[PDB]
């Protein structure tokens, strides 16, 4: 009995029911990964390095194979005498299609195919069945449906030496050269001058962050949402969203640990669904997207309102490169490109600026940039959020003033836009109003070193509010 | 020329605003301001429902001022710092306010009047938050507020007829008085959003209680229509004039009952509000037990765990937990529901200080102004204003009489929806098999009742009897 | 059965239940301290703690193993190299310690190692106090005392590790032990130790136990020692001071508690002492209880127990405060004693903390807490952050001139720690900028040259800061 587990998401040894089932009764086990901005690639490679290091602790290794799954697996079936193939289920339409092709190939070759749901809290198809064959398109209806779902089963036991037992991994002395985790440089990325990631990849990092997150949520929040402060825009050591997207952290483990901690602090009380809002919003979008192959499109998407967005390549590139001339917007887009995560409030600000608020550019162009740059931009959640914020499905931020109340000194701007550090707080959000003398001392002339504002926000927002009303 | 500022704090309305009307008279310019401190001393999100309501009151005020070719000025800061700069910057000669009877408000307004006088600025103050000039009620009573509602009603009966509402502010009232405006008004003086103020808005849905005068007047008309066959949030913020409410009630009675001498019970909600305001205005410790001269000193139990269970809707009594859940989620609960949970915390079941119930209500209740909140909690706990012993509300049986199926419980406590009506108010009595059918195990998914109500109420009734026997020996 | 006991705090052989359990049924025992190469005085105190442990372990035919590195890297190698089956630690309630220990516990589980954890840094299991309170820490000392009074009696101190306790258990040792596992020098940690004088606070369990006996002898001569007054201690370090030894674990708090009861029973001939007898230990326990579940206890933002105050960011003023260059001799003398010796009187802590925060400079208490963490020998994370929040009004304005003049009228304490000021008469030593030039000339200290001018006007600064605090407390 030769077992292979195929990692795609679920890049972890904890709560991996497909991997545990695959090892059961197996003589041999091999785990494979078969191989977007530089930050996303880097995070992925660090997840794989961490997987390899943790498999080494079990006297195993990760097998990274370059090629296409349809080509690689038939050769692997014969070469490794594979009797069992396991995957974590992928609900996303492109993933479902690819997995159906591999399942047929494996089944025809006499390979047992193990598929287990562990990327989401629930079986999304069962939610859709409870709703009469269509996904819920409102969060309240989704929550009503979740309330009627069966209590979630406990997380699978972590893959340990005891679980592996006598199952072994055949290895060669040339493993690193033939199956090693590639570097960014091997993939052709220019890494000259790249600094260390603000978001280290991998399950080990994810699990330490989960423990910190639970401790602050239970005792430092009384299980409530705390107020935002100046530093809330900066990457948190408790942030989990990239780890949930790549599968370094099980959403089911998070759910159980959160419930158990609530039960300890609130004796024998069951928590309100608001306690799981981040996980539930994530499920809602996965459920909405699973049967819609055009979820990320306007045309051909039955749930999306068709709106005549402008085509403006110059405006879009300015937005994407953080050259709008509004430092608050430009600072966010700069943090997005440099680090791969920005706060939800920051996402709303720049998405509104691009779509309904200022530039009137399609939400698809905003989604594609976020897809390249955001570590936690799962296809379903990214597309659904952009449609939601643009008033394109599911039924105005000032680009100058909004940030100042929580960040009056403009410390966030200064962190990410060094060209503006010379400006006093009076002008840091609106430097085009700084006198020439201030610009000269700051060594930043507006229109020269830093661009003038690309639009008049008051006039642009007014026209766009009118356009949205006329559409609706 | 004559530059006038009207300072909004309460009185968040253009109808029946005599201070604003007097301020416009003889003015070349008028600017309306609300002063908001953007600094938050706490990390908690718990007062979000009250903040959202206030912001909607301010947005509605700004939109109505916009119809008059004006704007609302929301100024960030503290009044003592802001007003001297505004006096010089805008060349202000007149400042108007609606009177604030609360002791902290009176102290603050005396300081601003001193600042205005030192700057050569005239201060206009008009009473319009209450039906009566509270000071005249107290003077009529010999210098002290009445301590019983019956005595208060006798005083009201000897008061002069209620003042008619002031004219609504319109183009005609404003006339040639103008508001200087700038293109940067929204950046410097716009109504902030909840997110701008630092609140996390993720768990918010549509408000059940939208703020603002426009909504208040609409709800007033509906309230009168139903009565022919709740406004307290709007009254607390001044979105609705209590004097207009009084006149509308008198008019409806004159139409329906064909008399001009209505019984005072017709205005009972307004008169109870007036009564607590009168008791509070001259008492700076009115919201305290210790040091409060009108408050009976009672040795209430100290129990932080029990108080937190009451506040968080984890008592194990579904009727109580449902009310406390609606209070947290929406910011308003019915008068009878307040009686029920207030009794359970204090005289009825837990014997916890009324100060603790007031603090939770202050955080959560949209209409919990300082005077009425403190007054109501002292009243129901038998700490002051004593006229009678109260009914001990049953945390199981009271709700079942009008809502036998427990639909209110099911709305707010989804964990209990599986239970049949036989056990919906007392799920601890459901057989283990029924709990399994309900998919809710008592002691696991939903807590057991935190007290035995029959034993707790019996002891607390005895405690109250001993207390009032001690009071009669004192009084003689 | 190969057992390792990991010292972090609890640097002692008396009342060490984790170590005692670890030896029970073990064929081999190794005691380790993990050091990754904090001001000089804390490092010096620590190394003396370790030298003391090593010498006492030598009496038991053992040695201390000092291992250079990070615990997460070091332990998996030690498990394999020494075939370790058992690892023991004294419980660390502090949030960072809890995270580190959970990480090592996972490593031990992967290696098949059983982890023994015993509570002995605190009087009580802090989690039990919190459960007795319904799941939240008490937020007042009065509430904390109510809870303590209803707890089961404090555990008795465990027996000291002696040869008979060790029994047939042995410590494998090599001739190169000192070369690989010896206690490091200050130079190895990179400190320049040239010019260092003797510590006023010698580290270690041996010093702590003798100081405990002397401390009990002294309280016996004090009227109403059941109601103790720490604020009546001298400004100079006490021969019987115990607070550094409690912080590092050289002295068991449970032993101290039992000896206080015993002294009360001997002197006051009753077994029912008031809890005030244990005030020093109980205040310490209260801050540990408040902090154990709050990972942001040492921060203002995101800390539910902390009032949010808009403190100034002023690095230069902070550096003057931290380095004792404020120009106020009382403040500067305290900060100089703190830097040179590692301990200052509780009222001296009040004085400088008020000056930094609400009183004069309006700098965050978090910045003051960090300097104390570097310099103060007894600044446990819990007590340090909790005290700094209290003193900054984050849960009376001291005069930086008059408070010290009343506490030390001749100004001899100032002269001791700021020798440049020794020439000034008492009339000016607390405010030497007011000394006439002729007096400054005779003193050989010109203000603005040999000693700085005062960095703020106390009268204007305190008046403004009191106003700001009122605006905050309006909410
Ligand atoms: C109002 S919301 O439902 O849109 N929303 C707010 C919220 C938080 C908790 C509850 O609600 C959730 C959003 O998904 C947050 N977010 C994303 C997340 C991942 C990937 C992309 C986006 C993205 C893009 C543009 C705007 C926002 C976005
Ligand atoms: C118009 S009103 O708001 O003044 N009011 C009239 C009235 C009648 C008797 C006393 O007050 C209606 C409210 O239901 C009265 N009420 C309570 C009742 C029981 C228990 C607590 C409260 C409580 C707390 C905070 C604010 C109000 C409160
Ligand atoms: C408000 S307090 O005075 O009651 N207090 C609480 C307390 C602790 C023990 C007994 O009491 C504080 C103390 O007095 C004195 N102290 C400390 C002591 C150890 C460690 C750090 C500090 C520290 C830091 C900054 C200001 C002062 C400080």
């Amino acid at each position: 009995v030769n077992a292979v587990h195929w990692f795609r998401k679920g890049l972890r040894l904890h709560d991996n029911p497909a991997l545990k089932e695959c090892i059961q009764g197996a003589d041999t086990i091999r785990c494979v990964y078969i191989l977007v901005g530089i930050n996303r690639w880097r995070f992925l490679l660090q997840c794989l390095e961490d997987l390899d290091a943790n498999l080494r602790k079990l006297n195993s290794r990760l097998f990274v194979i370059r090629g296409q799954p349809a080509d690689v697996f038939p050769r692997l079936f014969k070469e490794w005498n594979i009797t069992k193939l396991s995957i974590e289920y992928d609900s996303e339409p492109f993933g479902k299609e690819r997995d159906a092709a591999i399942k047929k190939l494996a089944t025809e070759a006499g390979v047992e195919v193990i598929v287990r749901i562990s990327h989401t809290l629930y079986d999304l198809d069962k939610i859709i069945e409870l709703n009469g064959g269509q996904p819920p398109l409102t969060y309240k209806r989704f929550q009503t449906l979740v309330s009627k779902m069966e209590p979630l089963e406990m997380p699978a036991d972590t893959i340990t030496s005891d679980v592996i037992g006598k199952c072994m991994t055949p290895l060669s002395d040339d493993h690193d050269e033939k199956y090693g985790v590639p570097s960014l440089e091997e993939l052709g990325f220019d890494t000259d001058g790249l600094s260390s990631a603000v978001w280290p990849g991998g399950e080990t990092e994810a699990l330490t962050r989960l423990e910190r997150h639970l401790e602050r949520k239970a005792w430092v929040a009384n299980f409530e949402r705390p107020r935002m402060n100046a530093n809330s825009l900066l990457a948190s050591p408790t942030g989990l969203s990239p780890y949930l997207r790549f599968g370094c952290l099980s959403c089911r483990l998070f759910y159980f640990k959160l419930t158990d901690l609530y039960k300890k602090v609130k004796k024998n009380s069951s928590p309100p669904l608001s306690l799981y809002g981040q996980l539930l919003w994530r499920e809602f979008f996965y459920t909405a997207a699973t049967n819609n192959p055009r979820f990320d499109k306007m045309e051909g998407n039955p749930i999306c309102v068709q709106i005549p967005w402008d085509k403006n390549p110059e405006a879009l590139a300015k937005w994407a490169e953080g050259r709008t001339g509004f430092p608050w917007i430009d600072a966010i887009m700069t943090q997005l490109r440099q680090e791969g995560w920005i706060h939800h409030l920051a996402r709303h600000a720049v998405a509104c600026f691009l779509t309904r608020g200022d530039l009137w550019i399609s939400w698809e162009e905003g989604m594609k940039v976020f897809e390249e740059l955001l570590l936690d931009a799962d296809w379903s959640i990214n597309a659904g959020s952009w449609m939601w914020l643009s008033c394109s499905s599911f039924f105005c931020y000032c680009p100058v003033g909004f940030g100042r109340r929580t960040d009056p000194n403009g410390d966030y701007i200064r962190r990410y836009l060094p060209v503006l550090r010379g400006f006093p707080a009076k002008y840091i959000y609106d430097p085009w109003n700084a006198p020439e003398g201030i610009q000269k001392v700051a060594k930043c002339l507006i229109g020269v070193n830093y661009p003038k504002p690309m639009v008049n926000h008051a006039e642009a927002s007014r026209l766009n509010i009118e356009r949205m009303k006329q559409i609706y």
